[PDB]
């Protein structure tokens, strides 16, 4: 029901989602000169040398790349988190235009596109367990910006042709993650939420500060995607992104200075 048009995007998902206008909602503008050095904070470990990835799902509001997360193979630590966390999905937010697209923004620049490495905490057993808790995910939030390509992408773009519309997936075995970051991994970090229905406040944030570079050839075949299924009227998939939300009573932490 839920999704991104006038009539059911996101001012209108507080009426079936109450939480939407709770105290810890996600995205949110980060202010870079009020977030706080924090040096008790560590440097993130991402270990994705053992990552295996299983099939690629257009889901109607994005594309998610799924993993085996039935064992430690694929795993975030360290930074602000207690204990370890499992990869299971990733996913891309994106606009009509280079200069609309992601869902963090950054002194209120918005990037061309936000992707989101979803992990959760395995003291809790499984995802749906999870998000039913406060440090129940971690999600990695990486910022896109248009420019030269990143070689690592080209094998998603390439086989979104597969799962152009809701309700495709496709076989996406042997893709590497490790090809989507940045060379640093200073981040930002705060505790919020989902970002889409249920909108649960279970997730801690952890966003870059470096972006990507993706070509302007790779996001063009993001937005080739479709919202509907097939044989229905043709939705393109562009503008999945909530807007930021109001911070409240939060504290964003700087790992740098
Ligand atoms: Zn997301």
């Amino acid at each position: 029901h839920w999704g991104y048009g006038k009539h059911n995007g996101p001012e209108h998902w507080h009426k079936d989602f109450p939480i939407a206008k709770g105290e810890r909602q996600s995205p949110v503008d980060i202010d870079t000169h009020t977030a706080k050095y924090d040096p008790s904070l560590k440097p993130l470990s991402v270990s994705y040398d053992q990552a295996t990835s299983l099939r690629i799902l257009n889901n109607g509001h994005a594309f998610n790349v799924e993993f085996d997360d039935s064992q430690d193979k694929a795993v975030l630590k360290g930074g602000p988190l207690d204990g370890t966390y499992r990869l299971i999905q990733f996913h891309f937010h994106w606009g009509s235009l280079d200069g609309q697209g992601s869902e963090h923004t950054v002194d209120k620049k918005k990037y061309a596109a936000e992707l989101h490495l979803v992990h959760w905490n395995t003291k809790y057993g499984d995802f749906g367990k999870a998000v039913q808790q406060p440090d129940g995910l971690a999600v990695l939030g990486i910022f896109l910006k248009v420019g030269s390509a990143k070689p690592g992408l080209q094998k998603v773009v390439d086989v979104l042709d597969s799962i152009k519309t809701k309700g495709k997936s496709a076989d996406f075995t042997n893709f590497d993650p490790r090809g989507l970051l940045p060379e640093s991994l200073d981040y930002w970090t705060y505790p919020g939420s989902l970002t889409t229905p249920p909108l649960l406040e279970c997730v801690t944030w952890i966003v870059l500060k470096e972006p990507i570079s993706v070509s302007s050839e790779q996001v063009l075949k993001f937005r080739k995607l479709n919202f509907n299924g097939e044989g229905e009227p043709e939705e393109l998939m562009v503008d999945n992104w909530r807007p930021a939300q109001p911070l409240k009573n939060r504290q964003i932490k700087a790992s740098f200075k």
